DNA sequence: AAAAAAAAAAAACCCCCCCC
DNA sequence: TTTTTTTTTTTT
DNA sequence: AAAAAAAAAA
RNA sequence: UUUUUUUUUUUU
C-alpha cells in the first residue's frame, strides 16, 4: 500500500503553518558540506512524509475526540450497568447514546451537504459532474483475464501478475550496444547542428523563475508519483520549496547525479481502446513520475522547445508547439487528390505508425542522436542522468509490483518523453527526405515526401515498386539502431497503380495491408477516391451523433445541461471534422445535424425557447447555443489567415492542385481582385475558403481588395513592374504593410527611416510607388479604420484562438432580428419597459447567482419557458383556458406566475419578508419574474438578498404549477434554506464567506424567527453561521 | 442565375421541479 | 402563443 | 493577460 | 488511471 497524498489535508490553515515550519526547520538543520544535495532531498521527501502522515494522525485523533470521549464513557457505563444495573446509569447511557447518533448524524449530514453543494456548483456547466454523467462507468484497474504464454484464458491472481510483469519486464530489458553501427548511421544522413548560442541557452544556469513558472503550469488534480506528493503539494508550498529545489536543480548540473526518487515510476496499465483487452500487449504503460522529476523535466522540455522548430522539420506536427493536427490532414488529401487526378496513377500513401513508439526506442541513440544535434554539455549530461538507471513499478490491481530496470524505451507520461521521441524519430524523417533513390509526390514546384504526427508517419512515393522497397530497407536500418518498430497490424497503405501484376507485386513483397476504400488517420478517413470524403467522414459522423443523442435521450438533465452537453463533446468533434477537411457540406448534413442536436437538447419535445433566440450571444440568454452552420465558416475562413500569413512551414496551402496562377493563394487577401481569373477548377478546400471569405466580406460592405493590411509583396505594388529589390527593401527597413510606408501625403515621411529607406531604392521604382501611393483612390482605401473582420486575419500573428475570434465577429455579424420576451412580459402587465429595463432583465438573467441551477430557473422565468393554460388550449385546439389549480380566472402567464388567487398568498408572505428585512420594495410582478427594478432602486447591497427569495418563491410555485394546493411559505423557506446551505458550502469551499454572509445573514436570522421549532426540527433547518 | 433574408402559415401536445 | 418550416420576393 | 472545464490527436 | 500539442466553452 503506497502513500498519496490527499489534496484536501493542504487546505487545513494548521496544517498548513506546520509544514512550512517543519520544512523550513528540517532543511535548514540538515543542509551541510558532509552530504551530497540527491540524498539530502530524498531525506526531505521522507521526512515531508512522515510529518505529513503524523499530521494527519493527529488530525483525525483531534476531529473525533468528543465522539472518542462519548464512546469511551458509553461503554464504562454500559459494563457498570450489565455488572449492577441503575436507573441512572441507564439514563446517562441513553443521553450518551442520543448525543453520540445526532453528533454522527450531523456529520454525515454536513459530509453529503458539502458533495451536493460542489455538485449544484457545477450543475449543468462544462465541468466534471457533466462529462462523468456523459461518460460510462469509470473502468478499474482490475484486469483478471488475460492470455498467458501458452495459449490459454488464466485468471488466478498470481499468474496474471507474473505474466504482465515478466512480459514488461522483457520489453524493457531489450538495450542494443551496437554504438557503432548508430554512430554510422547518425554520420551517414544531415542532421542540424545547435549553434554556440542555443547551445549556451540550452546550458545556461538554472533559475528560481523557472521553477516557478513550472510549477505554475503544473496541471492539478493528477495522480502522485510513487513518492506519494502531489503537484499541489509544490504548488502550495512554492514560497519554501523554489529555494531548495532550484539548490538541488543547480547540485544536478554541477554533479549529474539525481536523486534516486528520480527514477523510481509506477506503470499504470490503461487499456487500449479498440483494442482487445485480455491481450497482454494491449495496455499502455503510462508512468507516474515524482512531480519533483516532472519539473526537471519540464524545465528541459521547454528548453529543448525553445529550439524544437530548427531540431524539427515542418512535417511533424505531433507535440510540436503551434502546428495543427490537420497540417497533415489536408496535405494528404491534396496529395490524394493529385494522384486520383494524375493520367498514370504510380503512387503509394503508406500510414505507417510505430509499435510501442517510445518504448521501444533505444537510449544509446537518442544519447548519440542529441550529440549530433549540438546538444552537449550541462543539459545532453542532465538528460543521460535521467536516462542513467531508470526504474518502473507496476501498480497492478491497486498491488505494488517488484520493480524492473527500464534498460530500453523513454518513460510514458514524461514533460520530456515526446520531444526526445520527436528528436529521435527525425533521424528517420530527414533519412526519408534526404534519400533520393526513394521519390516523393511532385506537386506543383514543390516535391512532397512524408508527414508525421507523434510516430504516425504518412509516406507518399512516385515509382512505389523501388520507392516501396528503399523505404523499406531505410525503416530496416533504423530499426537496426534505434528499436523503432513499425505496426503491421495497424499501419495501411493507398496502392495506386494501372497494371495488375505491378500491383500483385507489391502487394506481394509489402508487409502492409493495401488498404483499398479508407484509411484512419488522426481519426480522420482519409479516402482513397478524394470524391469520397463526405460520405466517409461527415455522414459516420452524423451517424455517431444520432447514436450518441439516442443513448443520451433518458440522460437526467435539463436543457441547459444538454446545449452544455452539445458544446462539451459533440462540438468538438464536428470542429476537428471541419479543421480536418473544410469541404464543401451540403446544407442537408447542416439541417440533419441541427435537428439531431435540438432534439437532444429539448429531450424530443418542442422547443420552449426559440433557437433564433439561444443562437444570438449570451446577453439575449446567458447560456447561449451552438451554431454548427457558423462554426463551420469559422474554420473554413481560418485558412484565410494562413493565407495572409505565408509561412514557409505551411506546405498544406501549396500542394493544392492548381494549373493557373499555382501561386496564388498568397495574393488573394488585401490584395487586387483577379482579372475574373478561373483559377482553382477543382481545388477542395481553398476555393470554399476564398469563396466563404469574400461572402462575409460581401456582408460587411467592406473592401476586401485594398486594405490598410495590404502587403508590400501583394499584387498591387507588384503589377507596378517595380524590382523585387525594392518590395525586399520596404519589408526590411520600414513594414510589411502598404501603411508602413504611408500613402498620400503620409508616403514616406512619417519616419525618419523612410529617408534613408528612399536611398535604397531606384528612382523609377520611387516615381511609381509614389504615383500608386498618393492616389486619392489609394489614400482613401488604405488610410481608413480597420474592422474587426480585418483585425483577425492581418493583427495577430498567432494562430491560436483563430476558430473563436472568427465564429465571435460571425455572430455578430450574422446577428439575426428575434422576438424579445421580455417585451411580451411588458405587454403581459400593460406596462413598458425601457432599455435600461432590458438590460437590467437580461443582466439579472445573465448573473442572479453563480450556480447554473439557480440562473437556469431565472431564464426559464423570464425567457416565457413554463407553458400556460391559455398557450396549451390553443395548441390542443380546445377552449380550457381556465387557469390551472382552479380559480374560475383565465390562465396567463402573469396570473400562473402573479395573479392567480393560489399562489398569490406565497407572493404576500415573500413581501412579508422583505418589509421586516427594512426593505420597502413595491408590488410589482416584475421585480421577482424578471429582476426588472424601479430607476431610484440604484442601491445594491440588498440585490442579491432580494435575488435569493424571489428565486426561490419562483422554485416553490413551478413546484405546484398546476396542483390545485396552494403553493405555501414552508416550502419556499425550504427552498431558500436549500440555497443557503448550498450557498454556504460553496463560499467555505470558495473561500467567498464574507460575501455570502453580507447577504444571507439577515435573511436566516428573520427565516428562524418566523420558524417554530418544530418545523426546524422536522425540516432540518438551522443556523449555519455564527458572529462573523 | 444563385444565395441569403424575411414573412406567412401550420403544428404543437393541459404541469413543474426533482433526478449524482 | 410560440416555434419551425416553407415560400415568395429582392439583391448581388 | 489569468483561472477552470471539456474535447481531438498522439 | 499520467505526458505533449491543439481546439473550444465559461467565468473576469
Ligand atoms: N493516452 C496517452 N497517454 C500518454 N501517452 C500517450 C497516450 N496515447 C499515446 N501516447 C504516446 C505514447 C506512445 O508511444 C505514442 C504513440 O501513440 P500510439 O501510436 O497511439 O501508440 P503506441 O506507439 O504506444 O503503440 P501501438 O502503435 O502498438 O498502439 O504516443
Ligand atoms: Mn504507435
Ligand atoms: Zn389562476
Amino acid at each position: 500500500t503506497t502513500w498519496k497524498l490527499n489534496n484536501l489535508l493542504l487546505n487545513d490553515y494548521w496544517v498548513h503553518n506546520e509544514m512550512k515550519a517543519e520544512i523550513k526547520m528540517f532543511f535548514e538543520t540538515n543542509e551541510n558540506k558532509d552530504t551530497t544535495y540527491q540524498n539530502l532531498w530524498d531525506a526531505f521527501k521522507a521526512v515531508c512524509r512522515g510529518k505529513f502522515i503524523a499530521l494527519n494522525a493527529y488530525k483525525r485523533k483531534q476531529e473525533r475526540s468528543k465522539i472518542d470521549t462519548l464512546t469511551s464513557q458509553l461503554k464504562e457505563l454500559e459494563k457498570q450497568e450489565q455488572t449492577h444495573s441503575k436507573a441512572s446509569r441507564r439514563q446517562e447511557i441513553t443521553k450518551i447514546r442520543a448525543e453520540l447518533k445526532e453528533i454522527e448524524t450531523q456529520k454525515t449530514l454536513q459530509k453529503i451537504n458539502e458533495s451536493r453543494s460542489w455538485f449544484f456548483e457545477r450543475i449543468n456547466k462544462i465541468d466534471r459532474p457533466l462529462a462523468r454523467l456523459i461518460k460510462k462507468k469509470r473502468e478499474k484497474n482490475q484486469i483478471d483475464t488475460i492470455k498467458n504464454d501458452k495459449g490459454d484464458i488464466t485468471t488466478d491472481p498470481t499468474e496474471i501478475q507474473t505474466t504482465i510483469r515478466e512480459y514488461y519486464k522483457h520489453l524493457y530489458a531489450n538495450k542494443l550496444e551496437n554504438l557503432e553501427e548508430m554512430d554510422t548511421f547518425l554520420d551517414t544522413y544531415t542532421l542540424p547542428r545547435l549553434n554556440q548560442e542555443e547551445v549556451e541557452s540550452l546550458n545556461r544556469p538554472i533559475t528560481g523563475s523557472e521553477i516557478v513558472a513550472i510549477i505554475n503550469s503544473l496541471p492539478t488534480k493528477k495522480s502522485p508519483g510513487p513518492d506519494g506528493f502531489t503537484a499541489e503539494f509544490y504548488q502550495r508550498y512554492k514560497e519554501e520549496l523554489v529555494p531548495f529545489l532550484l539548490k538541488l536543480f543547480q547540485s544536478i548540473e554541477k554533479e549529474g547525479i539525481l536523486p534516486n526518487s528520480f527514477y523510481e515510476a509506477s506503470i499504470i496499465l490503461i487499456p487500449k481502446p479498440g483494442r482487445d483487452t485480455t491481450k497482454k500487449e494491449n495496455f499502455r504503460p503510462i508512468s507516474l513520475m515524482n512531480i519533483d522529476a516532472k519539473i526537471l523535466n519540464k524545465i528541459l522540455a521547454n528548453r529543448i522547445q525553445q529550439h524544437i522548430k530548427k531540431l524539427i522539420h515542418h512535417d511533424q506536427v505531433g507535440f510540436i508547439p503551434g502546428m495543427q493536427g490537420w497540417f497533415n490532414i489536408r496535405k494528404s488529401i491534396n496529395v490524394i487528390q493529385h494522384i486520383n487526378r494524375a493520367k498514370d496513377k504510380n503512387h503509394m500513401i503508406i500510414s505507417i505508425d510505430a509499435e510501442k513508439a517510445f518504448d521501444k526506442i533505444q537510449q544509446p541513440f537518442m544519447l548519440k542522436t542529441l550529440n549530433k544535434l549540438g546538444i552537449d554539455g550541462t543539459y545532453f549530461k542532465i538528460i543521460r542522468a535521467i536516462y542513467d538507471k531508470p526504474t518502473a513499478n507496476i501498480i497492478l490491481n491497486g498491488q505494488k509490483l517488484e520493480a524492473f530496470p527500464l534498460k530500453t524505451g523513454t518513460r510514458q507520461g514524461c514533460p520530456l518523453s515526446p520531444l526526445l521521441f520527436n528528436i529521435v524519430l527525425e533521424v528517420l524523417a530527414r533519412a526519408i527526405r534526404q534519400e533520393k533513390e526513394i521519390k516523393g509526390i511532385q506537386l506543383g514546384k514543390e516535391e512532397v515526401k512524408l508527414s508525421l504526427f507523434a510516430d504516425d508517419m504518412i509516406v507518399y512515393l512516385e515509382n512505389p515498386i523501388v520507392s516501396a522497397q528503399n523505404l523499406l530497407k531505410l525503416i530496416s536500418n533504423f530499426s537496426k539502431v534505434s528499436g523503432y518498430k513499425i505496426n503491421v497490424q495497424k499501419s495501411q497503405a493507398f496502392l495506386y497503380t494501372n497494371n495488375r501484376q505491378t500491383e500483385s507485386q507489391i502487394m506481394g513483397e509489402l508487409p502492409f495491408t493495401i488498404a483499398s476504400k479508407r484509411i484512419k488517420y488522426l481519426g480522420i478517413q482519409l479516402t482513397r477516391d478524394v470524391k469520397d470524403l463526405f460520405k466517409e467522414n461527415y455522414k459516420p459522423l452524423l451517424k455517431e451523433i444520432k447514436e450518441e443523442t439516442n443513448k443520451w435521450k433518458n440522460i437526467p438533465c435539463s436543457w441547459v445541461g444538454r446545449i452544455n452537453i452539445v458544446k462539451m463533446a459533440i462540438l468538438p468533434k464536428v470542429i476537428y471534422r471541419f479543421n480536418a477537411i473544410p469541404i464543401k457540406l451540403p446544407m442537408t448534413f447542416f439541417t440533419e445535424l441541427e435537428k439531431t442536436t435540438l432534439k437532444f437538447i429539448w429531450n424530443q419535445k418542442r422547443a420552449r425557447i426559440a433557437k433564433s433566440i439561444l443562437s444570438q450571444k449570451n446577453k439575449a440568454g446567458g447560456i447561449t447555443l451552438p451554431d454548427f452552420k457558423l462554426y463551420y465558416k469559422a474554420t473554413v475562413t481560418k485558412t484565410a489567415w494562413y493565407w495572409y500569413q505565408n509561412r514557409d512551414i505551411d506546405q498544406w496551402n501549396r500542394t493544392e492542385p492548381s494549373e493557373i496562377m499555382p501561386h496564388i493563394y498568397n495574393y488573394l487577401i488585401f490584395d487586387k481582385p483577379e482579372k475574373n481569373k478561373q483559377w482553382g477548377k477543382d481545388s477542395l478546400f481553398n476555393k470554399w475558403c476564398w469563396e466563404n471569405w469574400l461572402a462575409i466580406c460581401r456582408k460587411l460592405k467592406l473592401d476586401p481588395f485594398l486594405t490598410p493590411y495590404t502587403k508590400i509583396n501583394s499584387r498591387w505594388i507588384k503589377d507596378l513592374n517595380v524590382k523585387p529589390k525594392t518590395i525586399k527593401t520596404l519589408e526590411e527597413n520600414l513594414g510589411i504593410t502598404i501603411q508602413d510606408i504611408g500613402v498620400g501625403k503620409d508616403f514616406m515621411s512619417k519616419t525618419p527611416k523612410a529617408m534613408a529607406t528612399k536611398d535604397k531604392i531606384d528612382k523609377w521604382d520611387l516615381i511609381k510607388l509614389k504615383s500608386f501611393c498618393t492616389a486619392k483612390e489609394t489614400t482613401i482605401r488604405v488610410n481608413r479604420q480597420p474592422t474587426t473582420w480585418e483585425k483577425i486575419f492581418a493583427t495577430y500573428s498567432s494562430d491560436k484562438g483563430l476558430i473563436s475570434r472568427i465564429y465571435n465577429e460571425l455572430k455578430q455579424i450574422y446577428k439575426k432580428k428575434t422576438n424579445n420576451p421580455i417585451k411580451k412580459w411588458a405587454k403581459d402587465m400593460n406596462r413598458h419597459f425601457s432599455k435600461e429595463d432590458i438590460y437590467a432583465a437580461k443582466k439579472h438573467m445573465k448573473k442572479c447567482s453563480s450556480s447554473l441551477a439557480i440562473r437556469e430557473m431565472q431564464i426559464k422565468t423570464t425567457m416565457r419557458y413554463h407553458l400556460t393554460p391559455v398557450r396549451m388550449a390553443i395548441i390542443k385546439k380546445s377552449g380550457n383556458n381556465r387557469c390551472w389549480r382552479g380559480c374560475g380566472e383565465i390562465g396567463t402567464l402573469l396570473h400562473c406566475w402573479w395573479d392567480c388567487k393560489l399562489v398569490q398568498p406565497l407572493w404576500k408572505s415573500v413581501w412579508r419578508f422583505l418589509r421586516d428585512l427594512e426593505l420597502e420594495i413595491p408590488f410589482d410582478p416584475a421585480i421577482p419574474l424578471l429582476g426588472i427594478y424601479p430607476n431610484e432602486y440604484k442601491s445594491c447591497c440588498y440585490k442579491d438578498t432580494c435575488t435569493r427569495m424571489f428565486i426561490a418563491a419562483l422554485f416553490t410555485i413551478a413546484k405546484t404549477w398546476n396542483q390545485p394546493k396552494c403553493p405555501t411559505m414552508i416550502d419556499w423557506i425550504k427552498k431558500m434554506w436549500h440555497i443557503y446551505t448550498m450557498e454556504y458550502y460553496a463560499a467555505i469551499k470558495n473561500d467567498e464567506f464574507i460575501s455570502f454572509v453580507g447577504t444571507w445573514m439577515k435573511l436566516e436570522t428573520i427565516i428562524l424567527s418566523k420558524l417554530s421549532q418544530e418545523q426546524k426540527t422536522k425540516h432540518r433547518i438551522f443556523s449555519l453561521i455564527g458572529g462573523n
